[PDB]
DNA sequence: GCGAAAGACACAGATTTCTCCTTCGCATATAGGGATGCGAAGGAGAAATCTGTGTCTTTCGCAACCCTAAACC
């Protein structure tokens, strides 16, 4: 909470700079993004940023290591969700995959008692990112042994 | 943010080795005498390499933590 009001000054100067440019900024924690449409804009702000953070909190600087520029024909992900080219939240399909397999698994028995346990955490988690996950895992594996999976333990 | 224990950075100074500077001695191509030129040892005084001192740098497993699942810082 400290952290959060001492950075209030540094977020409002930096935010209407970025609002007249057409840019969108948002920080969490000590992680700063910039997004926009206009080619040839975000070139310009590794500069701004230097000067608002020595005019308004002093001590602090930019870690010049874990600059990154993305565009949509590579991986684009905010703070650990992905983002379709169509323009959806998703997980992956690593992790879709992930727990396909282990459900599958899980039907035949051959799932231990703590696995069980670290895949519905999982499986919440993704429900709520998603909305639908739940819906296709019934409409492959059917509602009787997704309701004995859920209702299990 | 930074324990103990080894290096990097900057600044002196010191020393053995070597290379330039006398000094007179010689010599040999010209019938003895004299002269343009080169060789031999001291005697310097210059220079590259080495060595020594003082201020930082780095980042500990660093009395005093909870025990259900997932993601973030």
């Amino acid at each position: 909470f400290i952290s959060n009001f001492v950075m209030y000054d540094f977020d409002k100067s930096l935010d209407d700079w970025c609002r007249n440019n057409g840019i969108t900024y948002s920080r969490y924690a000590d992680d700063i993004t910039f997004s926009t449409n206009i080619k040839d804009i975000l070139c310009r702000v590794p500069k701004v940023v230097k000067k608002m953070l020595s005019l308004h909190v002093p001590g602090l600087s930019i870690n010049e290591s874990k600059t990154i520029f993305t565009s949509m024909a590579h991986n684009r992900h905010v703070t650990g969700v992905t983002l379709t080219p169509q323009g959806n939240l998703s997980i992956g399909r690593d992790r879709k995959r992930m727990l396909f397999a282990k459900i599958h698994k899980y039907s035949l028995g051959l799932l231990s008692s703590e696995e069980i346990n670290k895949t519905k955490g999982m499986i919440a988690f993704a429900n709520y990112l998603e909305g639908d996950f739940l819906l296709r895992l019934q409409k492959k594996y059917g509602c009787e042994l997704i309701t004995k999976f859920l209702m299990e333990g």
